[PDB]
């Protein structure tokens, strides 16, 4: 009856339960599905430990991307414990905080980009060569974007282009896979914050102008997330791949903000 | 426990049992949906009411969007009976059917736009404009584009312009009506054999290309649109609106035909 029931797959990228990740793996775990997560670093496996209890998983493994063998290690205890995989959740991101402040242009080296590059996008291609060869029935893959990839957002910086390339994967990818029955797409999250108002400093200040101007008038939480990667992971989608899917209250449909704050920014600022 | 459950909503554009309005209706009724439809011309009363009976339903109207009065006489037996919508589904298209062979430039009328425009792109600002009166609590409301509004295929002609206005209409829609809580989506649907589908020129040579092309190396089936169509309606989708989303077997996302296809039409037609 459930969704994924009978379904096995792995989640990359719990932290901790304000994860996106998180509210993928309790949306998945209502719908039936058995789960896999990996952590990063011994610390953080023991706040992933409890929650993966929680939702009915004790298969909890160490994995940093950045390190191909523990990658490798993951899905063969994978292949070992299950023989195959029905789908893969990635949600893992880094760039070097000193980077994401100040102009692309400014702040920018050549060191945070090809780390950011390898930890943000290239480990979703890798991750989904491994999936690959335990979906031989079929699959399903799921990764995590913003909109930064292809509109200018402040302070985004070179996360923006790591996602932009991280979009062309999932196309490559989705044509890659297709035939073979493993579908392979994105979701593009707005803003999430599972803390109470709009936080401080710039990010506040970017923050809320996407909670005042998107069409919902709210941000998406990890619940609305989870939802939508239910249907991207399971049958529902079954016609689905190759897709950014835009899981951000409308905001990327609008050009400008309210007319009542276009009206006192122009009163404010002027011509 | 279905996606759908307690849930009442209209459906527009039924013909047949081949029709995507009517897998549409199977899978929301199928998630516990209570269901109107509405059918267009005397003749098609005695096809559209057998179907929607086997899905538990005899709210069944006669309209013609054409003729404003018959939209006006559905929704106002709608707000008699439920008093409320939770959904609306706009599944209707329409040109003359000279207008989709030859070059969009050597057939199209001013006549057949203005019409083709009323019918395949206006019709939904309409039914949307009524459901906005009895969507007091939120609400979804869904049409069905296809990927010629952005990308040229021959024949389409003016349908792809109706569809690139249509897209738009979802987009300003969504804006209009988010802050009330009505998402507004369409699905850009692949190929499906159906009576609008059969109207253009070389049907099949265009539907072959696309299931000999598209990732999934299949054409979507009226069952994977309606299942996607239940997430857009539902819950489940409830951070999305505005959003053209694609349930094309991946089509939208390549440039070329398969390496196999590519070389043997380099053969054939050369340089
Ligand atoms: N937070 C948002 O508002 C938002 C919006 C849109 C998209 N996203 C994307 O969603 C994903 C999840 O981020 P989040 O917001 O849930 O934050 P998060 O901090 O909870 O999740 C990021 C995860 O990536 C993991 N990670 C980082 N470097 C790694 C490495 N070298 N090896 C293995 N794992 C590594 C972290 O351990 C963490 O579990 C990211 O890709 C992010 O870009 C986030
Ligand atoms: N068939 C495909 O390949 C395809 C692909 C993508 C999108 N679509 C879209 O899906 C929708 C449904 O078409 P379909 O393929 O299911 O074909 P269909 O022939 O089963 O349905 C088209 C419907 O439009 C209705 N209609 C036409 N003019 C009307 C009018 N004046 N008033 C009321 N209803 C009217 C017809 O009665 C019919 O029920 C259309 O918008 C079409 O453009 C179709």
């Amino acid at each position: 009856e459930g969704l994924m029931q009978g379904k096995r797959g792995l989640i990359m990228g719990v932290a901790n339960n304000h994860s996106l990740a998180w509210g993928i793996a309790k949306q998945l775990a209502a719908q039936g599905a058995e789960l896999a997560f990996t952590y990063q670093g011994d610390a953080l496996g023991k706040r992933v430990k409890p929650l993966a209890e929680q939702v009915g998983s004790d298969f909890v493994l160490p994995c940093d991307v950045e390190d191909i063998a523990t990658v490798d290690a993951v899905f063969e205890e994978i292949e070992k414990k299950w023989g195959g995989l029905d789908f893969l959740v990635h949600a893992i991101g880094f760039s070097d905080k000193t980077e994401l402040k100040g102009r692309y242009a400014d702040v920018t080296t050549r060191e945070n980009f090809s780390r950011t590059m390898v930890i943000s996008a290239y480990s979703f291609t890798e991750v989904a060569q491994r999936a690959e060869k335990l979906m031989k029935d079929g699959g399903s893959i799921l990764t995590l974007t913003y909109g930064g990839s292809t509109r200018t957002i402040p302070n985004y910086n070179v996360m923006g282009v790591a996602k932009a390339a991280l979009e062309a994967m999932v196309r490559y990818l989705a044509a890659d896979y297709g035939p073979q029955g493993i579908r392979v797409n994105a979701i593009s999250a707005g803003p999430v914050r599972t803390l109470a108002g709009a936080g401080i400093g710039d990010a506040r200040a970017i923050f809320s102008y996407q909670r005042r101007n998107s069409p919902l008038r709210r941000t998406v939480d990890i619940d609305d997330v989870g939802k939508s990667a239910v249907y991207l992971l399971s049958d529902l989608s079954s016609g689905v791949t190759g897709e950014i899917h835009f899981v951000d209250s409308g905001y990327n449909i609008v050009s400008m903000p309210t007319l009542e704050e276009l009206k006192s920014s122009d009163s404010e600022r002027g011509e």
